[PDB]
Formats: C-alpha cells, structure tokens, sequence
C-alpha cells in the first residue's frame, strides 16, 4: 500500500517549511519519508519496493515509548529534509540518501532509558558499548535491517560508495548523542569566529553534519507553541518512567526525571534553551544561513518560556 500511496497536494507546500508539524498524519509518515527521498535525492534514487520494505521495518523496530518512537524518527527526518532543501548544492548525492535514512534510524529500537542508566546499572548494551551506548546500538540496528532479505536499499551502489554511505551514516547517529554536541558547537562556533571553516575540509563536513543531526533532533522547540508544549509532556512522561525505576532501586534520580519535582519543567525548559537549544541553532543559522527560521522558533519557544515562568 505504500508504493501505491500519494501525498495530498495541500501537504506539498506545507511540507517544505521547517516548522511543519507532522503530527495529525500519522497514517501518511511513510509515505511522507518516501516523497521527501524523492523530492530531495530524485525519484529514482532508491528501488521503491526495496525503500517502503526498508521503512515499514524502521517502523516495526522501533518501540512504544513516550518520546523515542516512531514519531520522533519521522520528526527528525523531516527537519533534516527542509536543511537539505535550502542548503542542496553544499551536500552531495551520497551524503543526502545517508542523512535521511540516518534521521529516521537515529533512535531504533530506544527503551527509554538514557546512556547514564545503563552505564550505572549494568545494562548488557552498556558492556559492549562504552561511549554513546544507545547511539551505537542505533546504528548496530540499521545495518541489522540494512542486511534483511530485499530491505538492501544500496546494494545497486558500488563496495566504494556502499561502505561511503554508512560512515555517514555512523557518524550521523553518533553525533545525536548530545554529550558530543557541546565540544562539537564549540569547535564550530570557534571555526566561524576566526573564518577559518571550510566545507572542503572533511573533519568540518562530518562536524557541521554534526551539529544538522543535533538540530533536527531537538527541533521539537521549532514548532508552533501549542505543539512544542505537548511534545514536551511526551519528553518527561519518558523521563518520570526512567526517574521511577532509580526510586524502586532506593536511588533519587535527578530533578529532570523526577515527576515529584515537575514544578521546576518552566525553569529546566528555560535552561535547556539558553544552554543547549539557542547555542545550536545559532551556530548553525551562522554557517547555514537559510536555516534561520528553526533560530527564530526556538527564541519564540524561549520567550514563551519565559512568559510561563511569570505567571502570564
Ligand atoms: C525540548 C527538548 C528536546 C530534546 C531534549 N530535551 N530534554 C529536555 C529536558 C529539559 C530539562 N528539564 C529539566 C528539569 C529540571 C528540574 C525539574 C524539571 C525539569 C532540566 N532540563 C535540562 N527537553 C528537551
Ligand atoms: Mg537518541
Ligand atoms: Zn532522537
């Protein structure tokens, strides 16, 4: 039913602005991922009964969790989708059929649960991962599907361009892992500064790449108010289940994942904002200037933040 689905003519148009919503159309997010592969890549790019068997099992390995679910993938492809369209020419052919894949991939099969959980309570996926547990786990899950019966989707690409686009996508879903992205901002915001950046160079490329992943994947703060609102309360609900499970182990977890404390979300919201949001999309409207619509919605979340926190 997939490769016989077309997208309503109104979505076309709604579709390419950064702050689009997918929400309401959850029947349509697959059939939305495949007309932006055809929109940005071509419509021959991938083997369309090999690309709608490939997401139909993204969709399956991903879980029903509150936040790191089916959604958020679709979510995160998109606003990767809207950066590639207004900034085409910079990215090749390769790096585009990578990074689209790679957002909807980015969080399969998520438990709801952090890299620090795992880590301190001995979780098996933390022994065999030591840094960016879940991260790797992610991308150990793509080539998982990647190497299913006709889900290959670049077995028609060269052993050159084939283990090219991987790489991309590894370090893609790697980059997602926020405690990264704080080094990764600030070598950027220095090599914008001193005007030394240089698309050329490689060790920028995977960082700018870097700092798009980190973008699209908080850009639930680009949205309208009334959705970056609601989208929060799916964001905590994850994080209140992961605080439960320290308290049934006798430990008090940290204000954010403890529901006891949710008081404090306006104030934590306002942080996280000033702190990581702004910082990220400031730098990146600076080196990407047409993405400055996703600077712009995110100060209009941050002001209603703080129209929250004063009681208006
Ligand atoms: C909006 C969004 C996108 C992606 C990821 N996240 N992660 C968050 C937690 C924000 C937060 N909330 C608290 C907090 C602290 C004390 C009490 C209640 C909440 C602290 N922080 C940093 N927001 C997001
Ligand atoms: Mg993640
Ligand atoms: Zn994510």
């Amino acid at each position: 039913g997939l490769m016989q689905f077309t997208l309503p003519v109104r979505l076309c148009k709604e579709i390419e602005l950064f702050h689009f919503d997918i929400g309401p159309f959850e029947n349509m997010w697959p059939g939305i991922f495949v007309y932006m592969v055809h929109r940005s890549c071509g419509t021959s790019c991938f083997e369309l009964e090999k690309l709608c068997r490939f997401i139909m099992s993204v969709k399956k390995n991903y879980r029903r969790v509150p936040y790191h679910n089916w959604k958020h993938a679709v979510t995160v492809a998109h606003c990767m989708y809207a950066i590639l369209q207004n900034n085409h020419t910079l990215f090749t052919d390769l790096e585009r059929k990578g990074l689209l894949i790679a957002c909807l991939c980015h969080d399969l099969d998520h438990r709801g649960f952090s890299n620090s959980y795992l880590q301190k309570f001995d979780h098996p996926l933390a022994a065999l991962y030591s840094t960016s547990t879940m991260e790797q786990h992610h991308f150990s899950q793509t080539v998982s599907i990647l190497q299913l019966e006709g889900h290959n989707i670049f077995s028609t690409l060269s052993s050159s361009e084939y283990e090219q686009v991987l790489e991309i996508i590894r370090k893609a879903i790697i980059a997602t892992d926020l405690a990264l992205y704080f080094g990764n901002r600030k070598q950027l915001e220095e090599m914008y500064q001193t005007g030394s950046l240089n698309l050329n160079n490689q060790s920028h490329r995977d960082r700018v790449i870097g700092l798009m992943m980190t973008a699209c994947d908080l850009c639930s703060v680009t949205k309208l108010w009334p959705v970056t609102k609601l989208t929060a309360n799916d964001i905590y609900a994850e994080f209140w289940a992961e605080g439960d499970e320290m308290k049934k182990l006798g430990i008090q977890p940290i204000p954010m994942m403890d529901r006891d404390k949710k008081d404090e979300v306006p104030q934590g919201q306002l942080g996280f904002y000033n702190a990581v949001a702004i910082p990220c999309y400031t730098t990146l409207t600076q080196i990407l200037p047409p993405t400055e619509p996703l600077l712009k919605a995110c100060r209009d979340n941050l002001s209603q933040w703080e129209k929250v926190i004063r009681g208006e």
